[PDB]
């Protein structure tokens, strides 16, 4: 049942969120950071300066090694090998899986964030060092009957900060999210690949060509914490964000994401930022529908511009993700977005999943 996975995602601000899970026999426990950016199951498993826990190969009866290496420049280096993997507050389940041991990294993990491995729910296409390494979620369908299908409902704090949220494997929880759900479909099966189609400041569009909002590519992050927008695409946001907010202006080491800004104990004067528009293409050729996020969202806990260049294209991450569930439809290679039912918002805006939009060529193809 759902009921026993809700909650069970916890995370610092700006840390991700990250699953208690099990590895080997018996069981050792480890946080693991749910990350829809990446594909690979890799783990801790030799001493780290910012590792209180890590992935002893030789206490577990079950582990397999692979013989063979991994190198991962972006860094991580380890041994592939395979090993029975549990989540104790998911599906009641245990699969063997693939599992990357990290021996040694240079700026791969985090202080203080309290998790000790990713769990990589993208695609096979992007695992390292190939595809031929089956994701955990692949194996938790092929060896399971859970259905193809996994949603995420991040919450963020509200009131470093601590986060909660949930992610429920095997399908939807209803009592997650208010109002329709709204698809997206997957472009590509890699990334979480979608393609956007428009978006406004305060109702007001930006006007750009749209696959300016697409370049190279456009993909649902939870393992990114920035809203991060192409180059273009970056600078015409921040215009029309400073614009709305122009009754007193900030030093631009803020809107660079490096200087934090300050109130006090709920003075924050949200309704002088402006609401953001994300359209996204339907499951209908030339239908739309748009996510709306608050200034609730896109500043994080003083608070820190959580928007922010990307040379990559455009990557949905967590501060996207909360104001919404989200339903990464495996099964029907579709993404859904509906009001969560844990977001923040204010007594004058909420956010919102709104469709359809009707059109009259947005992917940057490959
Ligand atoms: C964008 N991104 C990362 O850089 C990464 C990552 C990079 C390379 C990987 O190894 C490869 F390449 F083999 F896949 C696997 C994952 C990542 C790595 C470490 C992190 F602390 C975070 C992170 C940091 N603060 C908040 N939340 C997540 C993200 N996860 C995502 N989505």
């Amino acid at each position: 049942s759902f009921v026993e996975m809700v909650d069970n995602l916890r995370g610092k601000s700006g840390q991700g969120y990250y699953v208690e899970m099990t590895v080997g026999s018996p069981p050792q426990t480890l946080n693991i950071l749910v990350d829809t950016g990446s594909s690979n199951f890799a783990v801790g498993a030799a001493p780290h300066p910012f590792l209180h826990r890590y992935y002893q190969r030789q206490l577990s009866s079950t582990y397999r090694d692979l013989r063979k290496g991994v190198y991962v420049p972006y860094k991580w280096e380890g041994e592939l090998g395979t090993d029975l993997v549990s989540i104790p507050h998911g599906p009641n389940v245990t699969v063997r899986a693939n599992i990357a041991a990290i021996t040694e990294s240079d700026k791969f993990f985090i202080n203080g964030s309290n998790w000790e491995g990713i769990l990589g729910l993208a695609y096979a296409e992007i695992a390292r060092p190939d595809d031929s390494l089956e994701p955990f979620f692949d194996s938790l369908v092929k060896q399971t009957h859970v259905p193809n299908l996994f949603s995420l409902q991040l919450c963020g704090a509200g009131f470093l900060a601590s986060v909660g949220g949930s992610m429920i494997i095997g399908g939807i929880d209803h009592s997650l999210y208010t109002g329709s759900l709204w698809y997206t479909p997957i472009r590509r099966e890699w990334y979480y690949e979608v393609i956007i189609v428009r978006v406004e400041i305060n109702g007001q569009d930006l006007k750009m060509d749209c696959k300016e909002y697409n370049y190279d590519k456009s993909i649902v992050d939870s393992g990114t914490t920035n809203l991060r927008l192409p180059k273009k695409v970056f600078e015409a946001a921040v215009k029309s964000i400073k614009a709305a907010s122009s009754t007193e202006k900030f030093p631009d080491g803020f809107w660079l994401g490096e200087q934090l800004v300050c109130w006090q104990a709920g003075t924050t004067p949200w309704n002088i930022f402006p609401v953001i528009s994300l359209y996204l293409m339907g499951e209908v050729t030339n239908q739309s529908f748009r996510i709306t996020i608050l200034p609730q969202q896109y500043l994080r806990p003083c608070y820190k511009f959580a928007i922010s260049q990307s040379s990559t294209g455009t990557v949905m991450g967590a501060v996207i993700m909360e104001g919404f569930y989200v339903v990464f439809d495996r099964a029907r290679k579709r993404i859904g977005f509906a009001v969560s039912a844990c977001h923040v918002h204010d007594e004058f805006r909420t956010a919102a999943v709104e469709g359809p939009f009707v059109t009259l060529d947005c992917g940057y193809n490959i």
